[PDB]
């Protein structure tokens, strides 16, 4: 028999590495169209803990996410609650367009204002406002920390602040806010930095830090600091410290106005929702959105072929992949589209057919940047209307992906993409 | 990364179009006998409404 | 149900499938498929 | 834990890992050989040729068998066993064995012994 | 230590702990420490006395509920 010390040396003797390369596995001529279940990714070398794995994924060319998890823009999956929690857990949610423009615009607004660094146009109450009116406002707005202004206007002179603790055990509901409102409120001078303002609030050990000019400009909340502390992988705007929000719109002329209202609500990413996205209408819309709203990131699709991706890219911040009579197997569609699309630096979303961690790992291995979940997320508490809360569930998927990455021998999604493309990562076709 | 304006130009770089031709798909020697459920037709370019589609079919040489 | 409702449904459905494919007529579809313009993918079980 | 087991007259030690191609298991194999030389060490689980080479370079025997990450057992046993058999390292075919036919097929593919746990 | 108070909160489930000189429930009251006090404390090695509220509002014994 051969010596044990010659194993690595003898290993080089073989013409090719054990298993199949991505190019060999994804052969339309020999193996045909494939799905996630049709193949497996072979294990490599484990020299790092699963903890060290980085799951940062690029949703668009200008947008990067901590976890590559995207909520589908479906009536039964993504709403204001689902979008907020998905962003909070290092993922983003696309709001469903199966509603009026006003209704959809409000949902984007709610997600944008759930967490803030500097509160803009903060809700304020009049000095003559009744205690009952403040209680009526809390259920309506969902928050009870309202500063008091002389004219009842957001930019009015600041006369004090009223909170939940102030009216919590008030026997008389007919009393004015002025009598029940805190007389002296700790505030920060206008022009102060967010870090400097946060320091003043931390020392003060108070719930709110209104910012004045002595008129009211913006307000800081202790709660936001707690939200940031509790969720450190949350997907939010670095400049505003607000959760990133995505919405789904049509390719019709009527959606041009609907998009305007959504953009006005602070919408960060727009996804063009089409079964077949390779149309003149969607191509014309992409150009219109770029000219009309340049700062907005546009995700174009759905595209299942290389030609479709080229056309949408020539117009597209990101690409949505996934499509009875007309369509393509998801595994084959992701690799072919992603192979061409990846060259131009366009991140691609693998949409549909994702029910487990294995599907997520396989989809990314095939060249996908992020994966869209719509059947899995459905039945969660955060979903409109049982798999439990996404708070517990999203952390589970994130941990699972790290372990699968460790078994493969890749410390990051970026390394995984490079190793698979380099042929280092090996695959095996699975028989029925 | 490659420029976005070079996508269509770069598209011609590939030896053959994405997907299989009818001749390639209908191979008795390699894929064997096939049925309707066994294959799918890939989407192309949509520059017309569905309304404009004409479904006129020839039942016989003299009947349409 | 009645074929009056059902036949119109099949006719509309065929038009949509033709639109997704990128062919404006059955004649064009036949020519494009024969020309190799139309592409197909084998489906695994 | 191994020291106490060795003290009890333990003959063969199997390193229990879903993926056995790690620095920790590689370091453990060397530690066990230096600390308890008489003990026979079975390393794994390995489903690929590269994994087997790494564990062999460290392994008295190899344990073969591994959703998102894994390999079909028939393909894994032949590929691992083909390389491993050259160095005189007996390989155990672990998992998927429910009948005599599986046992016969596993050995035919180059496996030395078969592991039974559901049966 | 501030860390000990944090360790106590998970163990007891509440963080509103008054401070006594001898550390006994019936000891002289020197102040009270709560969740808001240690919520954003960068240094975990600090004593409770420095981070504990200096003046605490209390009720005389024999007072009705
Ligand atoms: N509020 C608000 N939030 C928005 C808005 N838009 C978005 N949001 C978001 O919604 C979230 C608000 O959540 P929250 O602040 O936890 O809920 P809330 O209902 O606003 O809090 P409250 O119950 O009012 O606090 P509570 O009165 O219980 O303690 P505290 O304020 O310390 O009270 C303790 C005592 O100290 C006094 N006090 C409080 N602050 C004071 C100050 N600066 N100076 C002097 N005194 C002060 C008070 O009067 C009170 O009696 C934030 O994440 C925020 O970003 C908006 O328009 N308004
Ligand atoms: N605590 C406790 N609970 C038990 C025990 N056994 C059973 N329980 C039960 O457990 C429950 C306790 O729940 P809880 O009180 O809501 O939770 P907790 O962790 O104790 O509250 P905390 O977060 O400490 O309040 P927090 O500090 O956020 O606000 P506050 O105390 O106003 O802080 C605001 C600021 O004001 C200062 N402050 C607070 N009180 C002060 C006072 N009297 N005088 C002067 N200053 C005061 C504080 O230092 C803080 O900075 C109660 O139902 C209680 O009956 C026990 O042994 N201990
Ligand atoms: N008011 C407020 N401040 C925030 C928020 N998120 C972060 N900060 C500030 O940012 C600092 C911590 O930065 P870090 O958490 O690393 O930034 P992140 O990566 O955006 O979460 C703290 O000093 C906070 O004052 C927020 O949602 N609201």
């Amino acid at each position: 028999y051969r010596d044990a010390a010659t194993a690595l040396e003898h290993l080089a003797t073989y013409a090719e590495k054990d298993g199949l390369s991505v190019e060999q596995l994804m052969d339309s001529k020999t193996r045909g169209g494939l799905t996630y279940n049709d193949f497996l990714v072979l294990p490599g070398k484990i020299d790092f803990p699963s903890s060290e794995v980085v799951l940062s994924s690029r949703l668009t060319k200008k947008i990067t996410l901590n976890a590559p998890f995207v909520s589908s823009p479906m009536d039964t999956v993504t709403e204001a609650d689902m979008a907020i929690h998905m962003a909070l857990l290092g993922g983003i949610g696309i709001i469903h367009h199966n509603c009026t423009a006003e209704e959809q615009a409000e949902m984007v607004r709610r997600v944008k204002k759930y967490e803030n660094g500097f509160i803009n146009a903060p809700v304020v109450v009049g000095p003559d406002a009744t205690v009952a009116d403040v209680r009526r406002m809390k259920n309506e707005f969902g928050f009870a920390g309202f500063p008091v202004t002389d004219d009842g206007k957001p930019t009015g002179k600041l006369q004090g602040i009223i909170t939940s603790r102030d009216i919590q055990f008030v026997e008389d509901e007919t009393l004015l806010v002025s009598e029940i409102m805190t007389k002296d409120v700790i505030t920060g001078k206008q022009g102060i930095n967010l870090e400097e303002a946060n320091q003043i609030l931390k020392n003060t050990k108070k719930g709110k830090l209104p910012i004045v000019d002595g008129c009211l400009v913006s307000m800081l909340s202790r709660t936001d600091l707690m939200k940031n502390q509790s969720y450190p992988l949350a997907s939010k705007s670095a400049d505003t410290k607000q959760l990133l929000c995505g919405a789904a719109i049509g390719t019709i002329d009527a959606d041009r106005q609907r998009l305007a209202m959504l953009v006005e609500a602070g919408l960060d990413v727009v996804v063009l929702d089409s079964s077949q996205g390779n149309s003149v209408f969607q191509i014309n819309m992409i150009k219109w959105i770029k000219e009309t709203f340049p700062d907005l990131q546009v995700i174009a699709g759905n595209v299942v072929t290389r030609e479709q991706a080229a056309s949408l890219i020539h117009a597209a911040d990101g690409l949505r992949i996934g499509m009875m009579a007309c369509g393509r197997p998801q595994g084959t569609a992701v690799y072919n589209v992603t192979q061409f699309a990846n060259q131009f630096g366009v991140p691609c979303i693998a949409d549909g057919g994702v029910q487990n961690i294995g599907h997520i790992t396989k989809a990314i291995a095939l060249g996908a940047s992020t994966v869209m979940m719509g059947g899995m997320l459905a039945g969660t508490t955060e979903s409109p209307g049982d798999k439990g809360s996404i708070k517990k569930y999203i952390p589970y998927l994130y941990n699972g992906l790290q372990h699968s990455c460790q078994d493969i021998g890749v410390r990051s999604l970026v390394e995984f993409r490079e190793k698979v493309d380099s042929g280092s990562v090996r695959f095996e076709f699975r028989t029925p």
